[PDB]
């Protein structure tokens, strides 16, 4: 186990068939979790479970370019529970990131940042106990 915030290097960026697995436990009274796939200061893919946005649970996904947040893609299907162990898997495909949580498909996010081989860091932050963060090629 690791203390957040944690930054997982992605040397030479990401490539299709790369499967990034984040294991942890959601804190009791969790408010937010964030994964930030970064290309330098740009956030190619921000994955942001929010546990109480206007008393609703929502997944917010977005890209940050030149320090500006773009168009949010939102999803009400919310597989996380306060206090429970989770597995987030981000599978890099040619045209999108595919996200599955606890072995159930959650969402796809089309590549806005095109230079996959420059998405060289993954930041992990928010209301989790981080167990591990790793990747393999499928
Ligand atoms: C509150 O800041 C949010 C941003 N955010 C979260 C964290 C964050 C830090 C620390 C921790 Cl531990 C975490 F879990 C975290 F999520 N940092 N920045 C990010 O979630 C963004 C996504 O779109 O939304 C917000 C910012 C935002 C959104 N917008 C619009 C365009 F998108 C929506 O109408 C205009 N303009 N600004
Ligand atoms: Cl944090």
């Amino acid at each position: 186990p690791l203390i957040v915030p944690y930054n997982l290097p992605l040397p030479g960026g990401v490539v299709p068939r790369m499967l990034i697995t984040i294991l942890g436990t959601v804190k009791p009274n969790a408010n937010r979790i964030a994964l930030d796939f970064q290309r330098g200061n740009d956030v190619a893919f921000h994955f942001n479970p929010r546990f109480n946005e206007n008393n609703r649970r929502v997944i917010v996904c977005n890209t940050k370019l030149d320090n500006n947040w773009g168009r949010e893609e939102r999803q009400s299907v919310f597989p996380f529970e306060s206090g429970k162990p989770f597995k987030i898997q981000v599978l890099v495909e040619p045209d999108h990131f595919k996200v599955a949580v606890n072995d159930a498909h959650l969402l796809q996010y089309n590549h806005r940042v095109k230079k996959l081989n420059e998405i060289s860091k993954l930041g992990i932050s928010g209301d989790i106990d981080l167990t591990s963060a790793s990747y393999t090629m499928i």
